[PDB]
């Protein structure tokens, strides 16, 4: 059963239709989240893609053909795509957009000054005690949309509707804590059917705009899951995280969309250094291990490439499908959804869907867990320097398994490709874990 989608970060249109088809449609990802496929501003920067300039299909991924090309292929393979969309500003200052289209002084092909908000500028201090000044002035710059006016609403709205009629199934507003909830709620009454909706809203708690407010117009992200699983990660004990989620004070599960880090924050933005990201490795493979294997929210894999230490420049010169090779793990794309560890837990949250409870949790009170998904699979994490033997109670049937993590099952599912984990007559396993490693099994991967 599908259950998490990724974010193919600055990948074009060509790279994604292939990645659908070869790679995430097979291993069982449920959608990809691209860059913002409309015009906007030219130059190389990843956050050009931030600065509208229309709504025309014409941007750094490709053209609008290229783009429906890559709506069908992915659709075909069994992947929805989920459009990120700018619902709260347009460009800044003055140019030509990716299509060629002319803007400045609020002046765009489909707004005029009038259609946006009087210029003001945010500070750091209204988020915390000025609600008008955070979805009225403007968000480094932008020129901030009056989205309580109709027309913006009908023309976000058609753009959207648009979408969907290409085949977009999802949608993600992004900047939506700059933009009044009850502005949504007109926006989305004007949205046809009932597509995937997702809020980017930024809320670590102390804020006058909360994320809680946008719960009844669609999904919403949940930033302290990210910040806390890399801080429990890097400096707490894992054992902590026994009544993570609702517990630590997070939004309602079936409305949280998380993450171990995001383009934003595995940059600085709205994220600190304890947030774990792929330069971390194996630290990053074990917080993808737990997310993917607990069963809180609506997880997002983040697949990257290496800025070498420039958090403004954009993504590789070369494409991911570059003439038969795989641009992937070195210098360039990072496609940490093809990690192992990650495409494993992937495997194994779509494989106990079935059963979203938290079964026989155990901890050596540190940094050793292991807990279950029912009868549908078991798990457990090991990041201390001694190697974990404790035997854990399972709910699994007696058998051979594999370590989906490390490997996957055979078609004759007479063989595992990795090595195999064994639950004894009672149900136990006895755990068998180095340091900074782990293991996942479920009832779909169990020897014949
Ligand atoms: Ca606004
Ligand atoms: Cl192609
Ligand atoms: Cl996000």
């Amino acid at each position: 059963t599908p259950t998490t989608f990724v974010h193919l970060f600055e990948w074009n249109w060509q790279d994604v239709a292939q990645e659908c088809e070869q790679y995430l449609g097979p291993k069982g990802y449920a959608a990809v989240q691209v860059s913002p496929p409309n015009e906007h501003i030219t130059g190389s920067q990843w956050w050009t893609r931030y600065q509208p300039v229309s709504y025309e299909l014409q941007s750094r991924g490709g053209n609008r053909a290229q783009f429906i090309d890559m709506v069908n292929r992915c659709s075909a393979a069994g992947v929805d795509i989920y459009v990120d969309t700018l619902i709260n500003h347009m460009a800044a200052g003055s140019g030509t957009g990716t299509a060629g289209n002319s803007f400045g002084n609020k002046s765009f092909p489909i707004y005029s000054p009038q259609d946006f908000h009087e210029s003001c500028t945010i500070n750091n201090s209204d988020y915390g005690n000025d609600r008008y000044r955070v979805q009225n002035c403007e968000l480094v710059g932008l020129a901030d949309l009056d989205t309580a006016s109709n027309y913006v609403q009908n023309t976000i709205a058609a753009y959207i509707n648009d979408l969907q009629a290409i085949g977009v199934k999802g949608f993600r507003f992004d900047a939506s804590k700059h933009v009044a909830a009850s502005d949504i709620q007109s926006l989305m009454a004007k949205v046809n059917g009932s597509p995937v909706v997702f809020q980017e809203v930024i809320d670590q708690g102390g804020e006058a705009v909360g994320a809680s407010e946008y719960l009844s117009t669609g999904l919403v992200t949940e930033f302290k899951y990210s910040t806390e699983l890399g801080n429990t990660f890097r400096n707490g004990s894992l054992a902590w995280l026994s009544n993570f989620g609702e517990g630590w004070g997070f939004m309602p599960s079936s409305s949280a969309v998380v993450f171990v880090d995001n383009h934003d924050n595995q940059r600085g933005h709205g994220g600190a250094g304890n947030v774990i990201t792929f330069e971390d490795g194996r630290l990053y493979d074990l917080a993808n291990v737990f997310m993917l294997a607990y069963p809180y929210g609506y997880p997002r894999v983040m697949s990257s490439y290496d800025f070498h230490g420039d958090t403004d420049a954009g993504g590789p010169n070369v494409p991911v499908h570059n003439n038969g090779n795989l641009e992937c793990f070195a210098s360039n794309w990072k496609c940490e959804h093809r990690w192992s560890y990650i495409a494993g837990g992937v495997d194994f949250r779509n494989n106990t869907a079935d059963n979203w409870a938290v079964t026989n949790w155990w901890d050596n009170t540190n940094n050793q867990i292991s807990f279950g998904r029912g009868s549908s699979g078991h798990m457990a994490i090991n990041k201390e320097d001694s190697t974990l033997t404790a035997t854990v109670q399972t709910d699994m049937a007696s058998g051979q398994y594999c370590n989906v993590l490390k490997g996957e099952l055979s078609a004759d599912a007479k063989s595992c490709s990795g090595e195999v984990i064994t639950v004894n007559s009672d149900g136990t396993i006895n755990l068998n874990i180095g340091a900074w490693d782990a293991m996942a099994i479920h009832k779909n991967a169990k020897l014949n």
